[PDB]
């Protein structure tokens, strides 16, 4: 059973649950920050995420073209008080995600998609645990009472928000061979995958729409729920911990029998996360290619995993992390003791990873409000400044409470409806 840990920021470091992480990213570079483990395999750090960044781009640009969309704040999770606020609310997210079983599953999916301990530039023969696109350093406070550096797996770390509060991502360590980058999370081995995200700031939409002309209102306005939010970006961790993410790649099958506010080239990462009729827009030709593609990674996974008979990490257990992928990636063992891609099994994974866990699927378990498709108009987003009062959202119904009669209807999520539980961004 999956336990979502609980924790004040101020709390001491107990090498366990608490600690003092070196990112991946800051490898080497002996800064580190407080991190607190959720559950296993998922960290939090109540910090920006600055990586790859510069001070000034959290600021607002010189004077922003009229598209009130990427709001700004570079003073958001700095203090203390603002990263326990920021801490209590994962929490409650991840509560009210584990309080259902569908959210429940994609939990303990994520959790057992351990990243392999390789790639396809490591010593095929062995597993290595000696990247940071696998693990992350920390400090750890031993009885003698000396503090030293050890190393840990893991398979997600989610930092606060980047320069855009309002613009949740994901992506997988990058690796650099050869004077390029590498991405284990799109080569079948996976790899530790890491989200910037913010649970204040979530996105307005209204489905009842066909064409405002000669109009301005048309109510019919709705705001997300910021625990959807997260298991859509959830869904894309799931993706990279299996080595699936779909690397840049989209044109246009057929963009037009959609009917919400418009249509663009994006990504098929996201066509897929969101589910719905949007997963058809992406051609059977380069469902194909991508199937074809992620077959063949996993074929030469389990030729790799066939070889392996040392690792570095003396605290690994061979055997078991051998049992532990065969389960992950599906393989079966020919007489020769060899571990072979079995095609339905294969299928069947694949299926689970790209259609099982959609957007559009999970609201309809949750009873939260969903857009029609991806393909929407940059509404302005709202914020969410009480999410810590169940008065407001509470972890088995989120903001559409039964007792306030805002169960029916997504009530909770209309605009016109639950006008307390939301403020505009000024
Ligand atoms: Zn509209
Ligand atoms: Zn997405």
């Amino acid at each position: 059973p999956i336990t979502i840990n609980n924790f004040r920021y101020s709390d001491p470091v107990n090498n366990d649950t608490i600690i003092m992480m070196e990112p991946p990213y800051c490898k080497g570079l002996d800064i580190y920050y407080k991190a607190f483990k959720i559950t296993d395999r998922i960290w939090i750090v109540p910090e920006r995420y600055e990586f790859g960044t510069k001070p000034e781009d959290f600021n607002p640009p010189s004077s922003l073209i009229e598209g009130a969309s990427e709001y700004y704040d570079p003073n958001y999770l700095r203090t203390d008080s603002d990263k326990d606020r920021f801490l209590q609310t994962m929490v409650k997210l991840f509560n009210r995600i584990k309080n259902n079983v569908a959210g429940e599953a994609l939990l303990d999916k994520i959790i057992n998609a351990i990243p392999y301990l390789g790639n396809s530039y490591s010593l095929l023969d062995k597993f290595d645990t000696n990247s940071n696109s696998v693990s992350f350093n920390l400090l750890e406070q031993d009885p003698s009472g000396a503090t030293t550096k050890s190393a840990m797996l893991t398979n997600l770390i989610i930092f606060g928000p980047g320069p855009v509060l309002n613009k949740n991502e994901v992506r997988g360590i990058v690796l650099r061979v050869d004077n390029k980058n590498y991405f284990p999370c799109r080569d079948g081995f996976g790899s530790i995958m890491q989200m910037a995200f913010c649970p204040e700031y979530v996105p307005t939409f209204d489905n009842v729409i066909e064409n405002i002309t000669s109009l301005t209102i048309g109510k019919s306005k709705y705001f997300q729920d910021p625990a959807l939010l997260l298991m859509h970006e959830l869904i894309h961790v799931l993706h990279g911990l299996y080595g699936m993410q779909v690397s840049s790649h989209e044109i246009i099958p057929s963009k037009q029998e959609i009917y919400m506010q418009h249509t663009y080239p994006i990504s098929a990462e996201e066509l897929f996360t969101f589910g719905g009729q949007d997963a058809n827009l992406i051609s059977i030709d380069i469902k194909n290619d991508l199937y074809e593609k992620t077959l063949n990674d996993y074929k030469a996974i389990a030729n790799k995993l066939s070889q392996v008979t040392s690792c570095n990490d003396p605290n690994i257990d061979i055997d078991s992390y051998k049992q532990i992928y065969q389960q992950k990636y599906q393989f079966d063992k020919d007489s020769n003791g060899q571990y072979i891609v079995n095609e339905d099994k294969f299928q069947i994974l694949y299926n689970s990873i790209m259609y099982g866990f959609t957007e559009v699927e999970l609201g309809k378990k949750f009873n939260i409000k969903t857009r029609l498709s991806y393909f929407s108009m940059n509404h302005d987003p709202v914020k969410i400044p009480n999410l810590l009062d169940d008065t407001i959202y509470n972890d088995t119904e989120g903001f559409n409470i039964e007792s306030k009669d805002l169960k029916s209807e997504y009530k909770g999520q209309n605009m016109r409806v639950n006008t307390n539980a939301f403020r505009n961004v000024d």
